[PDB]
């Protein structure tokens, strides 16, 4: 019997995921947003306080992502490839800036296994972006001035996400985004009688990625709208205003996750 | 916060799954086969032995699931309702006669967590079972004598097992035993689980019906990623088809 | 080159659907309901035109389809299941009740090409509807009184109909339009076919039919138009199965 | 009543595709394969002749597509973005290099919609390939030189075809890439009793493009299967071998099309 998450197996191949190291290449459409300060707040664990600065300031982002670990596995875009929607939100943690991830949505199994080690509350959704072709023409925005780029989010057949963003300028610093680490909650219920109140993993992490590299970042204007969806609760963040919108290339591993808090 | 599977959130609405109860209905398309029997030795977890009777027999089942809790979320099928494939293996837990689940999949990520914290190591598939109409004719098999359904089970757009039954006779005990498993990732820690338990599948109200029993044939097909046909099908013994339905609110740890 | 829709090929396999005839075993869920009679007017094609009693009715159906042909094709249900949301619209053809579809949705690729060729305007959707379960249970309803079936249809990851009905008490041809365009320069307001068909169903049976109480509604969508159906008040709502067989198409 | 394609509709939006133009953008990972002359033969409409040359020759693409109109549809990737795997096999109309295609796959329905009016014969299925990634690093190969790509097709839950490619140079000349104008079929039956053998539409058609781009061409080596399935026909062309393998982005218009 082997294998790092389920289904273990002889051969360790049947595993949704395999052991780090975990490789992510990418390209994000973000866009900054304000909603209710009170709206964020309802939504963090303790742990997490409300940012002093900034409360209410989210980022959501819409990723084509591919992922590899040690053999070459991006040769199998049927599992590696998958696409992903989540937001963040600003917070402090023992009066550090952080940010809080309290919703995210993937389009495959594997992502929302390694999602749910790493604390990501991975849900299966439907997420797209428009791309940028180099060969450029009628069917592609350019990557520069100018550029348009459309992303949706879905969840069991109901839009939650709709966001447009047009670039304007090259990101000043680069490195500068995402410069609040990710706050996440590792969780795992009992269902042994009388303790389903008692989980069995219940603690919060912060996340840990190796060797980040972010290039062709973009940033410019940005609309964004959360649709109310029943089962979700993303719409209860209302977007009261929308602040810059980005597009970038994001590389990363990982390897470790850090506990904080049983 | 609130929740009983994550996402935690403000109003314990946008979790994968709430707490139980969980009810379920099923139609089963099922066939009875034997593998080798060092091959399913192969798969079994430390605290479970070969069966010393029946050794290499399992038992492939094809499901039509609808689920639901306290509120009539049957009502929402777009997340009630999912398809899942599974197989069995007859083993022994200290001499009792069980049935070790090693691979299963659905078509629901509701289904998926569900699964996960009752030890079923869920991953995603798409699931299909030939289905019986009571209005009859030619767009549907007869539920009694001569009646064949179909079924075939994919996962990442590969083709995993197809099956066929045939029904001959309406008709006229071994519970399943899972493996609760959750990884760490802190650094040095990805050879020690947060969660690794054997457990024993616990089921409220259980109601079988329109029970059939016939004959069955079965594959099983290689697929990059996956180890289900490592378990090859030697033969096929009793294929077999019925509504099932139970509840969850309760899971034994061994 | 063998095969009735494409791809032909070399022995008539690979096509999208083999000639008829076409059988069909389904469980429909549906809600009797009441639009402006203008807007349903606006859907109406050349041919057609309102019906001078009930103009503004129509029928939205949630249907759980299985197909087969002459091979036991049901016995590949990856293929030969599939679900399907649909409205007619109450209208006249030359002075007889008809029921015109302007919009349908299916989850599967052979249904859509076979609903073309019939003349059914389909698109791709995610459609589902509770079911009954014999066994029985708290995961099931119990068809009879006071069984309660939800129902919805999506269509490119939104939600365009929504729909629950209660069951109470136990209880218009088709007329679709063959449309196939040109591509050719000048030709793009010119299809190459167009044509008013009436849907011809062999064989056909009906059972365990209820009807009760319903609630639906039509969601406004980006790139879709059934909510410029609104509804303004919902009728019957109703549970039966249905079979027939298809190998005829009318044309007008 | 307003519309290109089913549905019409009274503001001509719910329509599956509405009128030309149709713009498109893609990233396209190609293998030129051989098969068995007879057995392309055996897929040839009448009107086209085996090539005397490459009989049994082959090209199959997958193809990360942007689709766009006159409006930026393409801000909408629910609906404008779409994945594609064809084959063509090398054929003669008229004494004439042509690339007849008989099997095409594509996981969007106003594609298919679209593809059906071209006489592109399209059917559902799921088709994927690896992606090349700017920033660089251990999740992405890189477009150039040994950089590798995989890529798969699907049809109803069947793997129906798996290709590698390793890229070892630019593309001599990109602008021949594909020269061979591809032949299609456009096909409609009827379903009125007695006429089932009487297709309504049926007439060969050459694929017209509009202002044809090619750009990041790369030439390398290649692997390709075509695997059996039930209700397909691709594997019936195996694959004896693999020539070269391809890597480019693409970009046309269609307007027009021409009947032959």
């Amino acid at each position: 019997m082997k294998g790092y998450t389920v289904p273990l197996s002889p051969r360790g191949i049947a595993n949704l995921a395999p052991a780090p190291p975990w490789h992510y290449a990418g390209t994000v459409v973000g866009v900054e947003f304000f909603t209710d300060p009170a709206a964020a707040a309802a939504t963090l664990p303790e742990g997490l306080t409300p940012d002093p600065d900034s409360a209410g300031r989210g980022v959501a982002m819409f990723i084509d992502w591919q992922y590899s670990s040690t053999g070459l596995e991006y040769l199998d875009p049927a599992r590696s490839q998958y696409r992903e929607f989540l937001i963040t939100l600003d917070a402090h943690c023992n009066g550090a800036p952080v940010a809080w991830c309290p919703y995210i949505y993937v389009d495959n199994d594997a992502a929302m296994a390694r999602g749910w080690v790493q604390g990501f509350p991975k849900k299966l959704g439907a997420v797209h972006q428009t791309r940028a072709y180099s060969v450029g023409g009628p069917g592609t925005p350019v990557l520069g001035p100018g550029g348009q780029f459309g992303a949706t989010a879905s969840s069991a057949g109901q839009r939650i996400a709709e966001a447009k963003i047009t670039l304007e300028q090259p990101v000043p610093d680069p490195a500068a985004l995402m410069s609040r680490p990710v706050i996440n909650l590792r969780h795992f219920p009992r269902l042994a009688a009388g303790q389903h109140d008692q989980p069995a993993v219940h603690e919060l992490v912060m996340s840990v990625l190796d060797d980040t590299a972010v290039s062709d970042a973009w940033v410019g204007t940005a609309d964004l709208a959360f649709l109310p969806a029943h089962g979700e609760e993303l719409a209860d963040l209302p977007v009261r205003r929308t602040g810059k919108g980005f597009h970038f290339d994001l590389a990363y591993t990982v390897t470790d996750l850090m506990t904080l808090a049983d």
